[PDB]
Formats: structure tokens, C-alpha cells, sequence
């Protein structure tokens, strides 16, 4: 089957960096890969896969709301998208 969709996708601060955020998930029964969207406009756009349980999103700008969509992935197709939250307020 398709992965599960992952839970405890959280979204972190980076000690004293406002142009960072820590994404990370939980190991989802399935997955051979996740992969992330900013969630923008409305819209979803790439910004990347990985085979890992964290990922640093980096060049982002100071005192902003970021939100991201994450997803699992496999040979047979995708899981659902979640979503989390966080600022890289000052």
C-alpha cells in the first residue's frame, strides 16, 4: 500500500537563527521518501525530498510565518499531506 501519512511533523527554531527552520516527522510505515512543500499563496511548492526524519530549510526571512506540507512516498503512489507551522521571529 501507499505509506501512512506521517504524524508529528513538527516545525523548530534554530537557537539564535531567524533564517532557518528545523522540519522533522516520525518514521512512517511505508515511506521510502517524504517529501516537502512551502505552502505559499495558497499554493504548494517544492522544496524538497529526502530519505531522512529532519530536514534545515534555510534562506528564509526574519519574523516570518512559515507553513509546510509534507508528505510520504513509495513506489505505489503517496500518502496524505500534513501540515505544521512556525515563525523565525527575532
Amino acid at each position: 500500500t501507499v505509506p501512512d501519512e506521517p504524524v508529528g511533523f513538527w516545525v523548530e527554531s534554530i537557537p539564535g537563527n531567524d533564517h532557518t527552520l528545523l522540519l522533522t516527522w516520525s518514521e512512517t510505515k511505508g515511506a521510502k521518501y517524504y517529501e516537502i512543500y512551502l505552502v505559499s499563496d495558497s499554493t504548494y511548492k517544492f522544496i524538497a525530498s529526502t530519505d531522512k526524519l529532519e530536514y534545515y530549510v534555510t534562506n528564509l526571512s526574519p519574523n516570518t510565518k512559515y507553513t509546510f506540507a509534507l508528505i510520504a512516498v513509495n513506489e505505489l503512489g503517496p500518502s496524505n499531506f500534513v501540515t505544521a507551522s512556525s515563525t523565525t521571529d527575532r
